């Protein structure tokens, strides 16, 4: 159980590298000590600037023969800046050029969010989005071989929804928070009557971010099902989401936390102590705040989750 099927039969491996949050010269070392430990996925985006740095790790794993570009699952996103359809592929081709690959094997809408190209996070900038003509040249990309799959991220299950229904190609992938405090129920039974894949980002809580408030690793229920196993926390953490049926996307900078969280393969969590899942509390950590405005479409973060608060 090393991989997921993708609705393009594709396969995804479970374990990713997160990259947010990864600076100058920290992220290069970090995909090249991943992919060489064992990674074989690395999830990128164009907002945190750093793709050209992991574009020179890619190149010389693949110089020094370590993989194949084919051995390796690679994902960007499409910033909220060039969701006009004419935008897309351009944006696309950026992000391709400075990873310096041909194809991503997935390309995603990165919030159901639009500002205006080229300008920041402010309320002068906002545009209403409009998700299905950013879809249409979505499916371009992909029926041009640049994405082998695409997705969305941080779509909720009415969002979701809303886009199969006018959609061609379906989502691949709904790439969203999901970890024992956030565990995403709703969403991920829905992800699973749609054949749609769910990716969990931060399946830490994300420890290290500041202003997230992150103490998920920190749970009794986690603690103890760590001892009585062997495992760490952040193991038995991912582990739960990957017997979930969800792909996780541990950040970290680490060599010696980066191969422990690939040993979650070949273990279990027992049937006894999953259900103790139940009895952890639940709080989103990524509200969205800075696309929740008077002057946003989304008002509340209640219409930006549509209730999946
Ligand atoms: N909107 C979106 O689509 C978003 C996507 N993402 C993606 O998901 C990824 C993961 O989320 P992220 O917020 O980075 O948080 P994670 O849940 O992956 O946790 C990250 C933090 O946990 C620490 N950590 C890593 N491994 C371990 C371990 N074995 N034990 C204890 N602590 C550990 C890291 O520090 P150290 O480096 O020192 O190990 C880091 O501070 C991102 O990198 C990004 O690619 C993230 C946010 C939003
Ligand atoms: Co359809």
């Amino acid at each position: 159980a090393r991989h997921f099927v993708l609705n393009t039969g594709a396969k995804i491996p479970s374990v990713g590298l997160g990259t947010w949050q990864s600076d100058p010269g920290v992220v290069g070392d970090a995909v090249y000590t991943a992919v060489k430990a064992g990674y074989r996925h690395i999830d990128c985006a164009k907002v945190y600037g750093n793709e050209k740095e992991i574009g020179l790790a890619l190149k010389k794993l693949f110089e020094e023969g370590v993989v194949k570009r084919e051995d390796l699952f690679i994902t960007s996103k499409l910033w909220n800046d060039r969701h006009a359809p004419e935008d897309v592929p351009e944006a696309l081709n950026e992000s391709l050029t400075d990873l310096q690959l041909d194809y991503l094997d997935l390309y995603l809408i990165h919030w159901p969010f639009r500002v205006k190209k080229g300008t920041n996070t402010s309320p002068e900038n906002f545009i209403t989005p409009d998700i299905p003509a950013t879809w249409g040249a979505m499916e371009k990309c992909y029926d041009a071989g640049k994405a082998r799959a695409i997705g969305v991220s941080n779509f909720s299950s009415k969002k979701l929804g809303d886009l199969l229904a006018v959609a061609r190609v379906h989502p691949a992938v709904d790439q969203v928070e999901c970890h024992p405090g956030w565990q995403q129920t709703k969403l991920h039974n829905f992800c699973q009557s749609t054949g749609v894949h769910l990716t969990a980002y931060s399946p830490l809580g994300s420890p290290g971010t500041t202003w997230m408030n992150g103490n998920v690793l920190k749970e009794p229920v986690i603690i103890s099902i760590a001892e009585k196993l062997g495992k760490t926390p952040a193991q038995v953490a991912l582990r739960w989401n990957i017997q979930m049926g969800h792909s996780v996307l541990p950040k970290s900078t680490n060599e010696e936390r980066i191969k422990q969280n690939l040993d979650v393969y070949d273990w279990s969590i027992p049937d006894d102590l999953l259900a103790k899942f139940s009895e952890i509390k639940q709080a989103r950590l990524l509200r969205g705040n800075f696309i929740v405005n008077p002057q946003s479409v989304y008002k509340t973060h209640e219409e930006l989750w549509d209730g999946e608060l």
